[PDB]
């Protein structure tokens, strides 16, 4: 199943879409600067692009830590991103009440991996009618992603993206099961499957190998972060390699 | 560190406390019935007992499964349980704004495993000043619990219980690392540690072995979501034996 | 099913048997020194005891490290151990041809966990007719022990002990699934199940060993396997717990 | 570091080598028929090829299932394969005494994963001076492979290949950590790394797993056929080769 996001066709047999950006919104000028770089690089490479950022870090290690800009100021920044660049954007939501006002602005809304079982958040996200990115919890098997998809379907929203981010492997370590991509395609109606390489890693060399490995299994998209996280100036070289492999894979019959 | 819960002493060197009841609150009559059974078995054996139920469960099997009677009616049901039986009660909260009113009635407030890192909920729970049960997420190692504990301490509350419920083991399955209990005690200042055997088997004779194994490591309590007597006779026997001996010299 | 090893009854509803000794045999004198201690402590606590040691370090740190005394000298020391103390002994075997010569002297022969699927070794060990301790591999479901038991039974040997040593938990780490003891009893005809606390690992580390040992023995097991007065203090508590568990109806 | 195997160059920056054949040597004529098919397909596509089989399967489903033709007859069959097709062959050894007679015939000798820490077998293998394929045990981490490598180096042999076969993941299951290849490359002196996709699967699955692994830049791919169906080999190798050619044609970043 393909999903149209403005002029972008997202699907497992279409050219990969980059969901790219930053950890958290810190200010307007820093955000526009980073986004400008992503847009310019992806445009010349001919890679469809959706800008990603969080307005709030809801689970840092300290209560005093910087959470980022917060919701009200966050949305304002997303409005300016879309107007200047004409691209879609994606952000996560942590509380049911945030969903409709966030969805008015942000094209894709994202279910955090920790909150996948928060049924009210799921229903509140579903009702908005927006495209939803489902972060696959590290403690959930790929065969059970269908259970989350079921809930969104019953709440009336079938515009769902499935986002791999690794699986718990002993204590404090993740492994990405490359068979899980196919299992999700087969059991969830071939909904778009994307790969969050950045959060899978918890590394410029290893991030490239892991991204290539994942995209080799024929995916709708790649999800990642940079900091002015991949180093920002290596994005173009990184992406040339990913596009090379994606173009090759996508040109082979299934 | 011991925690006093009304007339109950909860701690890793004290007789174990049973935490148990029902999944979601339905009605005064249904609650009193299930609670009655727990109370009669525990009183018969002299086991301290804290009744558990959810007034509004956010983590549901399906979208339209009953969430429970809700805040207002739930707290009224809890007040009657306390008045009728003279026991403490425990309930989960998942909304920051609900912590204060729940805390007027519920002796222990429980932080759901999935929300264990939500700073806003932690802070709102901490600010009640109530005893708090922290459920250890299955994706978190026992040495990471001290970070949650630290966030509660920052927010002004040290009356914390740590609750084991298993760790992710490959696909679909949870394993309980019997060594995790000791790591939690050593790293978190010997806070009371309790064992949620029921949700350690999430997604029985089996359960008896697991419960006995956990309690052998010297724990403040046992957490059941629900034979009862035969089970409790066995846990109490092991618990009295273990607690009656001093720690390794 | 109980197994008789001389005057010892080994079984999941009998008093636990301690299997204890040293990693690798170096000298007769240090071997008799260590065994005498175990025998002194277990006797005064009333715990049946089987002395364990390897005649060979199969995996060495270096290709230049000392291997131990080897089979010939190893078996000589085991004979001295048996004559002097009058207890059963247990050792591991790594090659099929070693089985019958080792079995002549050693009461229990042990199948290492990583060799558990080696059919040649299984068959050779089975043909000795000796009591066999099967170490459960660290990747294997407990219900899959059934398949190893089946091979021994097909090779004509039913005197099998099942030994838990932990399961792989990410890289370089082990976890012991306390539910697996029951599964092994239920699926493998209630053969004796014992717990190798020492290898399942990896007041400090001695505290960890006690907690783990107590947790396992709470599930009702035939024995416990190991490698100021620390053994004493440890065994006093295990025996207290074991006596309690074994006095309860199943 | 590259390794020369007759006229084949095996290395993490060379065109991938297929290590392929069958589980157990059961027969002469069948082994040759199967080998003939691998040869025809790999020659058609220009893919370097090493024939694989076990003559003595130590780990078997039942105690009396056929272990294989055994050493003497198995080495005769390997000799016939080399003579007929002019290709190198690979096989595993289980005991030190097998190392010499096997190394005399076979171009690569393989250390089974479950025996990978048997010091006696490692030394005996090293001392043949033969090219050795070291199977990574499922219960071992990638940064521990250097310890097996060091034991071989101490015994005088550096012609080593490292073979990924997956890692234990919960009960009765394997996951392949795609990051392990790089760890093994960096910590073991960039020795050739190959991927045993057959035994990594606890198929469209085999193809996905193989493509993923080969995207990380590897010296080779190790598989068995009947286990993949034998007549679908060409289609499979066409896809592997396409990815490998692309990856290898770009300089490392
Ligand atoms: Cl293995
Ligand atoms: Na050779």
């Amino acid at each position: 199943m393909d999903i149209k996001i403005n002029d972008i066709t997202l699907g497992n047999n279409s050219p990969f879409v980059l969901f790219g950006g930053i950890n958290v919104l810190e200010s307007l000028d820093s955000t526009l600067q980073t986004c400008a770089h992503y847009v310019e690089v992806t445009r010349k490479l001919g890679i469809p692009y959706i800008f990603k950022a969080s307005f709030d870090k809801a689970n840092r290690s300290s209560i005093h830590s910087y959470r980022g800009v917060g919701l009200e100021e966050g949305l304002k920044i997303f409005e300016k991103v879309k107007a200047e660049f004409g691209i879609p954007v994606i952000t996560d939501v942590h509380e049911p009440h945030q969903c409709q006002p966030v969805a008015e602005v942000c094209d894709v809304i994202q279910l955090p991996a920790f909150l996948a079982r928060q049924t009210d958040l799921v229903v509140a996200m579903a009702k908005t009618g927006n495209v939803v990115n489902i972060k696959k919890p590290q403690f959930l098997s790929p065969s059970q992603m269908k259970n989350i998809v079921e809930k969104f379907h019953e709440a009336g929203n079938g515009k769902l993206i499935l986002c791999e981010r690794g699986s718990s492997f002993g204590y404090d370590n993740l492994v990405v099961d490359m068979l899980g991509f196919g299992v999700m395609k087969q059991t969830c109606g071939n909904l778009p499957v994307i790969f969050d390489v950045t959060h899978s890693l918890a590394r410029r060399a290893q991030a490239l190998d892991l991204a290539l490995a994942g995209m080799a299994t024929r995916l709708a998209g790649l999800f990642l972060e940079s900091h002015p996280a991949l180093p920002l100036h290596l994005l173009e070289d990184f992406l040339i390699r990913i596009k090379a492999l994606d173009d090759l894979i996508k040109s082979q019959p299934i």
